[PDB]
């Protein structure tokens, strides 16, 4: 299974940005991956999850980040991108209908 530490990974933007959408909320709710395309950037490497939460972009933290402050710190990573993330399925699960 899925380690449940956190996870470094490199994603090259593509055509399709990153690959992965995010799905959040106010500043404390966490960021998490709500979808991956298949043949993207982030399915490419095999290593993001569904329900991973992006603890840091580039350095840049994201623990109590709002979606939208996310959302901006992601396009504005740049064309190679280190992402930390930590699979947390329970926790995504609320946000998922």
């Amino acid at each position: 299974d899925i380690p449940r530490e956190p996870r470094r990974i490199v994603i090259h933007r593509g055509s399709t940005g990153l690959g992965f959408n995010i799905v959040g909320g106010e500043p404390g709710e966490g960021i998490f991956i709500s979808f991956i395309l298949a043949g993207g950037p982030a399915d490419l490497s095999g290593e993001l999850r569904k329900g991973d939460q992006i603890l840091s972009v580039n350095g840049v933290d994201l623990r109590n980040a709002s979606h939208e402050q996310a959302a901006i710190a992601l396009k504005n990573a740049g064309q190679t991108v280190t992402i930390i993330a930590q699979y947390k399925p329970e926790e995504y699960s609320r946000f998922e209908a």
